[PDB]
């Protein structure tokens, strides 16, 4: 079941770098809150965000984020979700202190994980990316869905004309290019595999792809007809099968690409004999 | 879709099996004799009912063979075999590894249950280690697959369970297994993995001791001489609730279990 917060129940909510905002809840302590829509109040959707927010509390995984609770008041829906005290994949990469191969090799292996279940109970991401990967203090991760590509009520909830925090319209790196200026193309689980490839050669460059373009039509196009990631790029020791493996999830042709159970197969013995 | 494999596949009843392009696996011989001829489907579809779990803490089903006169399920190699044996082993177990094989043990049983599928028979001999540690669920007994295991106790074919059993079940064969018959099993072993040995040593009968554990008797905490955690103790006790209702699910052993390990244990 879902729990059901109010506002009162925080303290403070401070707006961080990437509303997502650090939360204190009075008894529970930290806790992140995705403030989703904010305005006059129109309660026409109250029954499928409610039933919305049931589905995402049920997809429990220790690489998956859980849902904690939601705010459902009069002119003000928040999700309400775990504190990942890190910040996001790409934002550790970027850090002072270096991430060594034996925490990163553990990383792709909690991502594969994570992918996995989430495929196992028919949930196709449609947006995994480095934003979407939370990390702990320990260095575990786990997958979110920030963007609310799953979820279509809180999704479209954001995109209305009554909301004062209205979004008004970094993903496309880690979109596969049969969803590249094709807005009605179904996402499946291969779409996520190429959004995996991307990730993995992300890990070994401590950057996002692409610094080089200049234009978005230019880099849709390129990655359309066949522009990767720069393999050359990768300064630092990522090991044979690794790159090996991003090329492999990232062929133009989907039924090419591995399933995420197939890549574990491979991944996990290799994590252990070869990184851990 | 299941694997047909071949017996001409593999060079050599339970035993190791050399598969001629794919390397070692175990081959588990269920029925050897004359050609059974009409139950084939069945088995088939029992068999690709098998093959739908893939997890890291369960053992794959890698395939079957269904051949004139000859019944096999070929299944993934864990190479320092059940629980219990490493256990007993001269090189002592630290509690670091105790700990992490508990939360595989939560992660395939939580797996498991997510596919619908209960256990029935969770014991440390359907628990198998490798040469790393790390653990899978295994069926050993086929307590999910009744038609492979009826197939082994057959006329034509020529080839400590109770301690495990929750008290709803001892007594009562007719009574649905649930999530939580599971929960009982592994709250034994919990206290097994502690113990190093197999519970209630010093009972003299069967009869006595299924009674005794029906009216709230459990494995003798004080027989724990090494650490056991404070908060293990408690989860086990939680575990062997008397009363199904009383006892946590999987997820919620994962939930209180995997930030204790990662704290204190890991
Ligand atoms: C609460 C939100 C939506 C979240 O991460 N999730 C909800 C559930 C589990 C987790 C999640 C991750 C990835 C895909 C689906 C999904 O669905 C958060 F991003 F606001
Ligand atoms: C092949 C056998 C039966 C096996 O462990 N399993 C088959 C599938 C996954 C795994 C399994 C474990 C536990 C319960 C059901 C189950 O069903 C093996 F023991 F021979
Ligand atoms: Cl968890």
């Amino acid at each position: 079941n879902v729990i059901k917060m109010k506002s009162s129940d925080f303290l403070e909510s401070a707006e961080l770098d990437s509303k997502v905002s650090l939360a204190f809840h009075r008894t529970q302590g930290l806790m992140i809150m995705k403030t989703v829509y904010k305005g006059p109040n129109c309660i026409e959707h109250n029954e499928a965000l409610l039933e919305e927010a049931k589905m995402m509390n049920r997809l429990r995984h220790s690489r998956v984020v859980k849902l904690l609770g939601v705010i459902i008041e009069e002119g003000k829906y928040s999700l309400v979700m775990e504190y990942m005290e890190k910040g996001n994949l790409m934002h550790v990469l970027k850090a002072e202190m270096s991430t060594p191969l034996s925490v990163k090799g553990r990383i792709i292996l909690e991502i594969i994980e994570g992918m996995a279940y989430l495929h196992g109970k028919g949930v196709i991401h449609k947006d995994l990316k480095p934003e979407n990967i939370l990390v702990d203090n320990d260095f575990h991760i786990k997958i979110a869905d920030l963007g609310l590509a799953s979820f279509k009520m809180w999704s479209k909830l954001n995109n209305e004309e009554h909301n004062e925090l209205r979004e008004v319209d970094g993903t496309l790196y880690y979109m596969a290019p049969e969803h590249l200026n094709d807005v009605n193309a179904k996402p499946t689980e291969k779409s996520d595999v190429y959004s995996f490839a991307v990730v993995l050669w992300a890990i070994f460059a401590n950057k996002e792809p692409y610094e080089n373009a200049i234009a978005e039509q230019q880099l849709i196009m390129a990655i359309k007809s066949g522009n990767r990631p720069d393999v050359d790029d990768i300064t630092e020791y990522c090991p044979r099968e690794i790159i090996s493996l991003m090329k492999l999830c990232w062929e133009a042709n989907p039924e090419a690409r591995p399933t995420f159970p197939g890549i574990e197969e491979k991944f996990r013995p290799f994590y252990l004999s070869q990184l851990e």
